[PDB]
């Protein structure tokens, strides 16, 4: 029975494994459990997962899936920026709702003012819909396959595929923007370079851009953000990866809508190691939520998360969503093909750091992972995973479990390494595991 | 040299396993041990040892071994409530004593007021018994085999098969009933569904009954609890699993007769791992007992016991009881046929929460353990272990070790990894492990 | 910089592989290392080591080497009083000097007054010694082979084998008693039986007597203490396995001559897992020893020790003799024969707990060590490793090492599991390992 | 947010692996950053790395490759005075630029006053130089291959290789000394013997000394440094190995210039298994740094040293320079032939108190390394990596992370062993690492 202030505060440099949080009073149910998260000052999700910004990741695929499962997917940069925008604009036009373009075909078979040719089939045998309705509208209005919406001059105004209204009856907890598409983030980097990419990647209707660095705290990210945020007013920036308040404030007076923290912590991070700098996660992600909180912006628990335990860890930190690298490495929708070793499926899994994903001083390495199945499948475990764990711990929601660790309610505990070792699978001959 | 409240009062979330109990003075043997534990507010057994409630560890032949040789046994569940009561059913009539169904056969070869058959062989011929006699009268007065019980006008009013005497004679330690019989409990959930087969397991005249949860301190579970003793007044009902006082509290508030101590610390437990929530046990057992001691309810220290030093260690700290999983999954009367791998016998063991036992998270693993033998050979073993241990730290009785505990007497000590093991075997090319 | 008092009382159940010892200033080479130690209040060695009484480490093959390096052996007693006391004699006639029962021949080749007939060679072509004479003079004055001692009236008095002069000028170390024979210990139970045992041991001329036992506070070796000191008011005692002062105490009190400090942190020892009762070794050491100083009670550290750094470490700490199993049981003077298996030289260690060696509960285990060569060339080694480390410390003999760690002088420091992994050998692909 | 004074002195025993330096500000690149470094109080080096004096790592060809890529090496003396100082007259006489032997050839093709043959092709059709030019001049004055400098009366006063120009211009980290040679470090004892030793290293032009010892604070090499700074002034010495500031007190009394510290913690070493004497080298690191700089007494961080990560942690907490041996050992330049084992290709590297590179107590190990390359890539690589650390910790130099660590500015914060595995590469079904 120790709060976070008193565990986090003695310098003991804990990471997620070297603690338990203790469960509480259960009165509701785990599927009553909310996980609307923050991504950013603005954008907001059902869920807090994020897909990493890495080759072997986050590519469309993964934006989409990620997107249409409750959270969200960042694409990564090493690419061209043509290539990287081409993401984008895929994943921005999956699905849409009341397309405009091909609405205004153009006018200017149906026979819709103006010259709408889509001609033959007359505007009398056609069923339409007026201009104004909704999509819930929409999608009775024409109870079969194909709906072209009309403006009082019983003009064109816009069109309604059937296929838009399917995927989105199919996906309740798609994260899609005002205009009914699927959010979409991108990762850019710091130099000049990166001032054109980023506007390609605005043309593509990118909604969040996240600094990719390894130390975000420089006056190249500052510069960048402050370039973002004239430039781009609107557009929702995420400051490059931090690990202490003194670090967060900097990018945080730059003007970030969110913070990216994590240091040498990833599956595949040799930093620690070959640079001798970084900090253990659980700590680090307490720490600058615990600052980051007093301005209001949202913190991303990026690095470390290898199962269930740890994303409600660093919630339950202050985090207001969490980032994965391999615990997503190895679905079908990341990027790659699956191969076969030991009689075992893998897809590759290389931090961005590494001389192939790249005197070049290496800080990721180059491996693989094991085949995960589908994140239209994964996801909803997580999901499922996170909400029981919010139900021991007797919290309604993401919101609550950190109302009820700042206020000292939550309780944690240490565990020593036999604690550890208790507190996984032991004495057991032989043994297979499975979630869902 | 360092007491329990010092010891398990500084955050450190120790485990069985990080520390020792220093050795005391002795002046008695070890078989002069005495290990009478409460199972319950009510229930006593002369063996603090009890077995779980789980598919492959508890069934008739489980819980009828354990209450032969001086504990008791859980019946799992995952069945239909019929099967699970014809498992409490036949473990209740395992032995009887003065049975009287067969007898008031029926009367209303033998010749004995009424027309008790059992006819022929005329009531003169016969030796027959006086109604009052005891057990111990019985087994002699007919010094053979097949004993008729006559009330006053000599009428049939009971009787009593050799085999009860014998089974009776052999096993000293039995856990039986006011009525003679292998005392047994079982576990249900807390769903409406859990009435009925409660109903059931009542008529099947179940002994003791535990809530099976992982966290029990829930709302259905007090209301089952709160039902359970007004339905069944003199029902034994232990509480859901907690290793906390607040937790304990409600439980205890709801009316429970014991509680299960434990949580995510189970040998194939992946509770921890999948939803943070959890506790150290060895600080779990201390704290809870500490609180529950207060309101003279038992605590059953539930999960991470590998071996004997497990057993006493969690009855030095408070503990009334330990129930195990792992350290019974392979014995000859668990649950399962037997079979081998690299040339070694195996009996499966799996967690209650593994998809195979059972969107579904998964709590547990499924797995195998090596054959362990009988429990009539296996429980006297630890009965012996636990006696010795009592013995090197100077406690006549399981009471007393507390007492010493509490008084502060008894001291620990903190074990360092390098002092773990320095504890076990080491230094050795090779070598072979045996106990009994 | 840390003392043995700040160290060893903070309570975190220290063992050897825990700590280091810093090293300080020299002015004096390795070989200039005083070893003498006190075995017992009245049994002194030249060297701190001594082997443990156990099947396949002491007999009296062992006990004599031992003795003719600097230390000591004790005879195990699972054997009959008859073997037991013919290993004592085995060793107690190794070496002799002045053999009198031999030459007194019988008087009543050589004709030296009475009789004596070792005849033909008369008395006056023969080499004679006169009585009161001492070995050297005996070596000198019959520089060749096969000495008649004669008392004044030319009365064969003693002689003395020309082989005892060889054995005696070979081993200058040699533990001897009064008489010039190699001292001998041996180790008896606190039985009724061990009485009668201990009476044969008498006869058999053992030197010294270790009660054996895991846990000796008890009432049984107390009067058994009582009981020797009154018979065999000269007999040196040392007292059963204790780990904590308030143990060495009732020891002490009964009359103990020194005590042997160690539970359950033998490499072949399972009590700790299987009884929870023991200590961490180097604590344990510290502890007892600073305690029974302050009544001159040399303390035997027993158990634990895998390597020459233990046994510095164990005697920095106040122990005054190091006892050892396993650094010993693959010698060729230890109990058993060869054997091999995957093309290693092997001989059979095991505990005196284990079910061989012995419900039985096993607290020891049965393996096999590698082959260690000779006593008479590893102990040479460790005594110079010995000698090495105090000179790196700074003291030029063990007693000066107690004093500087008592005086604060001698100063420790911690070892964290990543300093204790950066003490060994590390980043190699591959390495053998030797000594000597 | 720790400081190195906090972090330090708690008595911890802490290493390397137990910490991290939390990222400050970056406003500069890598590149940016230097590495200017005191040998000792007069020599000073581009980079702080240093070549371990051992059999297997350190001779002509290390010494070379070490001094061309920014460091200095330091020849073993396990060999012959004779073989010791040909190998420092190797490096010596490597680039030399203005010989003068060879030129005043003698004179006293070319037919430059008194009679200097280089004759035949006269002094008028030749391309001669001025003395009291530079290289720089000579360089550029005969473009070409094959200069003469002549002095006023046109007398040859020296000449310059073309070649030396060329290994002048190609390495602009070469640590050379006012000759224009490649300065040259080398290890001796400190037995008389190895006054005459050290005697024929100074004929050889040896620029530092380094007395090698495990202990270096005896009065043996206290004296032996006296001596030194008498006969041989101006040479730089460097005090054998010191954990503690008493210890560096003696030695810098003594009159050392620098000292190496380190006990126990190299790749190869026992001496902490063996002589239980030692210290946790982040500790040994800090705390004589600190103590050494109040005298200006630079200090040498050598062993333990297995990744870049290391390197910047010594200097992180006080240290001048980094020595190495494994890290270096199985590079193109280091002694021995490369050779194959399981298809790796292998280098021998073992302890200099092992028992093949020397009763004997054996202090190292005898093993092997994998290939690692040239001194001429793996030194840039370390000098890349080193320069990133710097700049994620904010600092523009060596000089300056000392600055920021005595200051309280720089960070650090200890590393759980989760915290640590965390650090390095999990989670990966499989993975490679390069760094370079
Ligand atoms: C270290 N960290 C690296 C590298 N590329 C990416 N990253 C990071 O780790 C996170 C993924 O870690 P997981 O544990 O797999 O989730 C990424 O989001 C990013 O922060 C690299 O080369 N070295
Ligand atoms: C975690 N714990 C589980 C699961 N099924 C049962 N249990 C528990 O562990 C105890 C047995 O642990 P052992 O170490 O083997 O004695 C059981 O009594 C129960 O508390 C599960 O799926 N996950
Ligand atoms: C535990 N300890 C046992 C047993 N037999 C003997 N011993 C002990 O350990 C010491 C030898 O330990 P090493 O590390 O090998 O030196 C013996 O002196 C004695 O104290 C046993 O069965 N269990
Ligand atoms: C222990 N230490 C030894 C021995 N020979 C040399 N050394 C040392 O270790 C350093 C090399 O360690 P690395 O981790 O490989 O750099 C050398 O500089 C020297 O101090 C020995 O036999 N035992
Ligand atoms: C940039 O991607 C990362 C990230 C996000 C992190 C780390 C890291 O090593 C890399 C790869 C390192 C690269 C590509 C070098 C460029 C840089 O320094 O930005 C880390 O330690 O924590 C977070
Ligand atoms: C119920 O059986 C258990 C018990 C007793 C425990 C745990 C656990 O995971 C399960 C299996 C989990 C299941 C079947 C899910 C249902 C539930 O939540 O009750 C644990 O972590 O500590 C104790
Ligand atoms: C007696 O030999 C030992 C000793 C010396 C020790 C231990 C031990 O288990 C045994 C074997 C245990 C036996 C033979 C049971 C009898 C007894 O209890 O004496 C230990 O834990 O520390 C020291
Ligand atoms: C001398 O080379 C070393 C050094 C530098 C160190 C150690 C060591 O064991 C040896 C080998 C030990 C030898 C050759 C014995 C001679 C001696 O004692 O000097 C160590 O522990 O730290 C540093
Ligand atoms: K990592
Ligand atoms: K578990
Ligand atoms: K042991
Ligand atoms: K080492």
């Amino acid at each position: 029975g120790l709060t976070a202030q008193q565990l986090f505060n003695c310098g003991d440099g804990l990471t997620y494994n070297d603690f338990l949080i203790l469960p509480g009073y259960i009165d509701f149910t785990a599927d009553q459990v909310d996980l609307t998260s923050a991504l950013t000052k603005k954008i907001t999700l059902k869920t807090p997962l994020v897909s990493s910004p890495m080759d072997t990741v986050t590519e469309a695929g993964m934006a989409i899936a990620m997107a249409l499962t409750g959270g969200i997917g960042f694409i990564h940069h090493n690419c061209t920026p043509e290539f990287q925008a081409n993401e984008v604009r895929k994943v921005k036009k999956y699905e849409q709702g009341f397309i405009t373009d091909p609405v205004v075909d153009r006018v200017r078979f149906e026979a819709k003012m103006g010259s709408r040719l889509v001609i033959m089939t007359k505007r009398e045998d056609l069923v339409v819909a007026p201009a104004g309705i909704t999509l819930k509208e929409a999608n009775e209005i024409l109870q079969r396959s194909k709906l072209p919406i009309v403006n009082e001059n019983d003009e064109l105004v816009a069109i309604i595929a059937r296929t838009d209204l399917k995927k989105n009856r199919d996906y309740p907890l798609a994260s899609k923007d005002a205009k009914k598409q699927l959010l979409c983030g991108a990762a850019i980097g710091t130099h000049e370079d990166d001032k054109y990419r980023l506007d390609l990647l605005a043309l593509a209707g990118v909604d969040v851009v996240v600094l990719d660095s390894s130390q975000g705290n420089s006056i190249f990210q500052i510069n960048m953000i402050k370039y973002m945020k004239e430039k781009y007013p609107n557009l929702q920036v995420i400051g490059g990866n931090v690990v202490t308040a003194a670090q967060a404030k900097n990018l945080i007076d730059a003007g970030v809508d969110a913070l990216r923290v994590g240091m040498g912590c990833g599956s595949i991070c040799i930093t620690q190691e070959v640079l001798a700098c970084g900090r253990p996660q659980a700590t680090a992600v307490y720490k600058v939520s615990e600052y980051a909180r007093r301005f209001g912006v949202p913190v991303i628990a990026d690095g470390g998360i290898q199962n269930v335990g740890h994303i409600a860890k660093a919630l339950a930190l202050g985090a207001s969503t969490v980032m994965m690298g391999s615990l997503l490495a190895a679905t079908t929708e990341a990027p790659g093909e699956y191969f076969f070793s030991d009689g075992i499926r893998l897809k590759k899994y290389r931090g961005m750091g590494s001389l192939d994903a790249m005197i070049k001083v290496a800080q990721g390495v180059s491996g693989a992972v094991q085949d995960k199945g589908s994140i239209h499948k994964f996801v909803p475990y997580l999901i499922a995973g996170i909400q029981h764990s919010c139900q021991d711990i007797g919290a309604k929601s993401l919101t609550q479990v950190r109302a009820m660790m700042y206020s000292g309610e939550l309780k944690f505990e240490k565990r020593t390494s036999s604690a550890q070792v208790e507190g996984g699978v032991h004495s057991l001959h032989s043994y297979e595991k499975r979630l869902f």
